[PDB]
């Protein structure tokens, strides 16, 4: 522990705001920009010090973030962008921790606000128009409001949604023939922008026993659906996939697919289901549904790390290295080990300063260059998921 739990010294007032296509109707429209925004205004007792922390427990029904998992929380800042506290999230306890920086040692009368976007757990908020008691605990005080969620699961030939996204793939859910019309020669093409298929293994096919299984949240209980054992799936040359369901009659199907994120993709991704079928009067047609999702693959994990070496220009052991925000607030500290190496891991993607604390009478040798700025020797580093710059420092007598 860097400090103590100071929930009793952080005084927070909370409200919710519904965003997206259902705001006028007081509903979170999960497939129309719907999110639940949590807005927190707080004050902090002057006795709080660097390393102390407060918590936000998201309770039973929601998590911070939206589609990309694992979920994360951002740092919290003052009006000038100075970091007041570092945000971390623990998935097992669905709780965020906000750990105060040296901001609280530089300033008194610490106060601020911040907001979080949040989404429901789709396995608990399962049903369109479900009103759930969204109870959270903010710095040790409960706040609850009932919130209505709606996924717009229409009883139609084809509808699909993105269940979740990870750095490597999305899980895409396609519902076929919920209207239970008589259909023959049923084929489904799954296609994307920013995504591709490589193997039939990325696609699972399920026949529903009854309509109860078409869960509105598009996160079905697959453990209670038996896969079609040998589905007919072809991976096309364009990276799409075609599933031949055959003469399904009035049966309903769910297709659970895991299209891969494309390296280098940056933009508004799309996942689309096209369902081609023939009806009871021998008319063949194609219906389609598409869902959009903004992402940058290089930043999709949302965090990364970096390190480097310090030496006398002999490894320099036990040199203090601080991680600062661009305004000079201390976010973390470490020391070089016996080999002269240091590192910082699990850093939210963004820009940082790396401060090397000079031993008396030493200066660096000679972006990643260690320069004298605002009384400190610092390099600049930009953190993304992977391939971050190594940040080294050679030291010489002044």
């Amino acid at each position: 522990q860097s400090g103590r739990n100071v929930n009793h010294l952080v005084f927070a007032n909370t409200s919710y705001e519904i965003l997206g296509g259902g705001k006028k109707y007081n509903q979170v429209f999960m497939t129309m920009d719907g999110k639940l925004k949590i807005k927190i205004d707080y004050t902090v007792d002057d006795s709080v010090v660097e390393g102390d922390y407060f918590t936000v427990d998201f309770g039973k029904y929601i998590h911070p973030g939206t589609s990309r998992k694992p979920y994360r929380v951002n740092n919290i800042h003052d009006a000038n962008g100075r970091t007041i506290a570092i945000g971390s999230y623990d998935s097992a306890t669905n709780t965020a921790k906000y750990t105060f920086t040296n901001y609280v040692d530089i300033y008194n009368n610490v106060r601020g606000s911040f907001s979080l976007l949040s989404w429901p757990f789709k396995e608990l908020v399962t049903t369109d128009k479900q009103s759930v008691p969204v109870g959270i605990t903010v710095a040790g005080e409960d706040y609850t409001q009932n919130v209505i969620f709606n996924y717009g699961n229409r009883t139609v030939p084809v509808i699909s949604d993105i269940n979740y996204l990870t750095k490597d793939f999305a899980e895409f859910t396609t519902y076929i023939n919920q209207n239970r019309a008589f259909n023959t020669g049923s084929k489904v093409r799954l296609s994307g922008q920013g995504f591709k298929f490589t193997s039939p293994d990325e696609i699972e096919v399920y026949k529903v026993l009854n309509n109860s299984q078409f869960r509105d949240s598009f996160s079905p209980d697959y453990a209670n659906l038996t896969q079609v054992r040998n589905p007919k799936i072809i991976i096309n040359s364009d990276g799409s996939a075609t599933v031949d369901l055959g003469d399904i009659g009035t049966l309903g199907y769910i297709i659970r697919s895991k299209p891969n994120t494309l390296p280098d993709f940056s933009g508004i991704g799309v996942l689309k289901s096209e369902y081609t079928f023939t009806n009871n009067k021998n008319q063949r047609d194609t219906r389609a549904h598409a869902s959009s999702i903004q992402f940058v693959r290089a930043e999709l994990a949302g965090f990364g790390g970096f390190g480097g070496y310090v030496w006398f220009d002999a490894a320099a052991a036990g040199i203090t290295v601080n991680l600062l925000d661009p305004t000079g607030i201390r976010l973390a500290t470490t020391t070089t080990d016996i080999t002269g190496h240091y590192n910082f891991d699990n850093l939210t993607n963004g820009n940082y300063l790396v401060e090397f604390v000079m031993p008396e009478g030493y200066i660096p040798t000679q972006d990643s260059d260690v320069v004298f700025e605002n009384g400190r020797y610092i390099a600049h580093v930009t953190i993304k998921d992977a391939d971050n710059m190594t940040i080294d420092a050679g030291l010489v007598s002044d």
